[PDB]
């Protein structure tokens, strides 16, 4: 009847993350839905350092190339994810050919050579880059990441990363991407970083709030404050990896690390508590999910003048990362489409938001 | 009205004591130990890392004080843990050159340790937790430091109890473990006790730690465990009982340092994980009362199979359950509150032995 991209046409891009299988045509059901509903695509994994440059000297663009090729057939707004990130980056990035740690100079060269090969390969094809991903910590200070340690300084890492991105992809828009970006202390830290980039004269087009949120977090107040704060810097604001966790514990706050991947949580007494909806969502929780997605997009539409894009992290529940993370083997329901690729009650709610004058 | 008096005709009713109770710094808790309990377990002072901190360095000061404190009011002395994978310094498993110990080298380390700890308290300690937490959740042996070094799971348990029997003939020899109610784990402990008796090695009892919660475990599982351990002709004890009432941890027993991660100190998690900072709400205390009520009702019903029930602490504030598994939480797992006052749970427990 009326699709997502159509309903939100006059506000922002409505996007999704596509995996290898959607691009390959294996997951044809989800592929069909991407064409119907979405005007922006983000490669879920195939453009990360560890796929793109698995080993020293070895490159692999085969899957990344397919994604971009896939994006053209529907004239999609293409987001590149991601250039500089402490995760999913092979250890060789931080070591010399011997195994010794790279010097700041060697580390910055690796960064240059990587961005040059990745961002440079895709011009006028990829419209935006998640240049640096998740660098600021929960208190607003810099994360002591493999990059920060080897380059030496948080500011130097970010400064060069965007400088190199502006060089080899002058056409492309440049974003910073982070989770818990609604958190005042973290948000403030992100702001201080954008302001340093602007005053150093380097290019940054937008701030991306990932939005891996839940039924009980965070407040619309926190989110509106952050949208406003980023907007005040004259940069685009985007909700980039949106999904709503509904399962016990993980609906209360975002969890990082591998603590919940511990074998003890696969035990009878934990699986009963943590994985309670193995045969569909109860009507009431399904309704909570509906009203959560509704009230969130109602705030997005309220701030449409300050937002450029809202991207959900996947199409159908069955291939959401929230199933196996942070607890493997669970059954989460975090997206807009069920495992039979049918619109959840939440979709119709989301579509209906812009029609309220 | 006293705990030990109510449960006199069934089993010893004891508790764990800390350095503060022993030294008399916590006089409030100390006075309640004499009135209520007839058995004591040292909470930390007898653990390997305290007894023998560094290579060829020993420390019994606090451990000696625990034994002295026990004779003051004549109580059943349970020495806590001789062989355990946790709270045992790394030098136990290596040589002075830093090489990982050979099977022979490790059994010697085991011998010398039990000789130093168990031998020191002959006639003064009534029972020893000889081996602690060596079975996994599936019933097989945990690949612990001890198991790896000695080479074989059976060889560890066999020798530990053998060395305990030699260096402390007077004392009772127990195996203690958490999650003991679990069928898969239970059957593994049964196989282990069976192999010890087959080798003619002394083992007097199996200790179910009893670090439980509101939603775990089932009374079915708990009873089937007592029954199974009993049919092996040994005593069955609940050695470290407490009831976890806070979110997540009230669902199941957690181990490891996963929850100590700094992200759970964050506001959105502290709001979920630490709700009862202002006091335990009425309905939760009712749940806690009922939880203690049914468990002790069961213990009293199986009293001719149970030789000891010990709670892990006297007053809520001392309980490890506050800062573990989540640092800086307010938990309510014991029978006495932070003002050293009997909780509704206590009344219920004391009333069990004389109920219809």
């Amino acid at each position: 009847g009326t699709s997502l991209k159509q309903a939100y046409a006059q506000g922002f891009l409505l996007g999704t993350a596509v995996n290898a299988d959607i691009v390959s045509g294996k997951d044809a059901a989800s592929a069909a839905l991407v064409a119907c509903h979405f005007n922006a695509v983000t490669a879920e994994n195939v453009m990360k350092a560890e796929v793109v440059a698995p080993r020293r000297g070895v490159q692999d663009f085969s899957a990344a190339d397919a994604f971009v090729a896939y994006a053209q057939r529907d004239r999609q707004f293409v987001v590149g994810h991601t250039l500089v990130w402490h995760n999913q980056t092979p250890e060789w990035f931080f070591t010399t050919a011997d195994g010794r740690p790279n010097t700041p100079a060697q580390q910055l060269e690796r960064m240059r050579a990587h961005i040059a090969a990745v961002a440079g390969r895709y011009t006028g094809k990829v419209q935006a880059w998640d240049v640096v991903n998740e660098i600021i910590d929960e208190d607003g200070s810099y994360r002591s990441t493999n990059w920060v340690q080897r380059v030496g300084d948080g500011d130097t890492v970010v400064r060069n990363a965007f400088a190199f991105a502006q060089r080899y992809a002058p056409d492309a828009q440049l974003y910073y991407n982070d989770f818990n970006a609604w958190r005042p202390a973290k948000r403030e830290g992100i702001v201080r970083m954008v302001k340093m980039l602007q005053q150093a004269g380097v290019r940054i087009d937008g701030v991306g709030m990932q939005g891996h949120w839940g039924l009980n977090y965070p407040s619309l107040r926190d989110i509106e404050d952050a949208i406003d704060a980023y907007a005040a810097l004259g940069v685009k604001v985007m909700i980039t990896e949106l999904d709503i966790d509904v399962l016990p514990l993980t609906k209360e706050g975002q969890i990082i690390g591998t603590g919940m991947a511990h074998k003890q949580f696969q035990l009878p007494e934990f699986k009963r508590f943590l994985d309670p909806y193995r045969d569909g969502l109860p009507a009431d929780v399904q309704a909570q999910l509906r009203d959560r997605y509704a009230e969130l997009f109602a705030l997005f539409w309220r701030k449409r003048d300050k937002i450029a894009r809202v991207s959900v992290w996947g199409v159908s529940d069955d291939m959401s990362w929230k199933n196996d993370y942070p607890v493997p083997g669970r059954t989460n329901y975090p997206l807009l489409f069920d495992r039979n690729h049918q619109p959840k009650p939440a979709l119709d709610a989301v579509v209906a938001v812009p029609s309220a004058t």
